[PDB]
């Protein structure tokens, strides 16, 4: 089909949360997505891919994929474009979209100044891993020994009131 | 001592722990952050907690700042925002005076206000000291529970698919 990559916009919330879920407890909703988003200070950012209507999905949408998107820091590294999220509805991929995404985000990196790009691959994921090295990726982790922590909301409190 | 912000003034100090801190994560040799930088980007790309110190307690030549906290703000589409702790140290001399669990406590204030789930971040594997002062708090391996790997691809890869 026909496409289009662009930024999402404020109008697209209700979109990037059904691909969100389609991607997919996703706890996130619409509003979330607005505030966090298309504030003075946005948390992340979306490049959509939108279709015209000969090619709307069955339910009637026009937007069929996404990639979010956020800029990191490292000291030892450079300013970073991390990639959150890539997906692309199952039956709008072969067309291109995917790659033109790819293709966008490089430039927006360039653009940044941006050294890096970083993401996370899960280690069995062995087609996604093969799919980016072939794009020059490199597993952080394992070649430089580094493993990824949390500490969940029940701790930050204790230490926040603390 | 104090938590407290950063400012331009301390930028000087700031460069300066990022430097014992990667000598000890074995890549001093790859910093290229410096003053002029951490002045264009943290006032921002990033932010930046001191433990600051009273004269008395100045170090031997003069530095009133013995501890750092870098962080900013990422994002999950699962549950929204995040804080993502970058880079962490105090001063060998001063580790017994509890001011790595004050900068936990500021960081963790930080999130509830900002509404952030959690805080994820980066241990070295052979970093146990590390390793146990997370855990202590409650902290869990990612990499371990998920199996997430993180991926990198470098400027020359983004410039292969920026140009195709």
């Amino acid at each position: 089909a026909k496409f289009v990559i662009r930024p999402a916009t404020a109008a697209d919330c209700s979109d990037i949360l059904r691909l969100i879920k389609e991607l997919a407890q996703v706890i996130l909703t619409e509003k979330d997505l607005l505030e966090d988003g298309f504030g003075e200070h946005p948390f992340y950012h979306c490049l959509v891919a939108e279709v015209p209507k000969e090619h709307w999905t069955p339910e009637g949408h026009s937007i069929v994929g996404f990639a979010m998107y956020y800029f990191t820091y490292d000291p030892w590294i450079g300013k970073l474009l991390y990639l959150e999220d890539f997906f692309v509805m199952s039956d709008y991929r072969g067309f291109g979209i995917g790659s033109e995404i790819l293709k966008n985000l490089s430039q927006v990196a360039m653009r940044c100044r941006c050294s890096s790009m970083h993401f996370l691959v899960a280690e069995w994921n062995e087609p996604s891993i093969n799919f980016y090295k072939r794009r020059g990726a490199s597993d952080l982790s394992s070649e430089e020994g580094w493993r990824l922590f949390k500490i969940d909301k029940e701790y930050l409190l204790k230490m926040a009131t603390e």
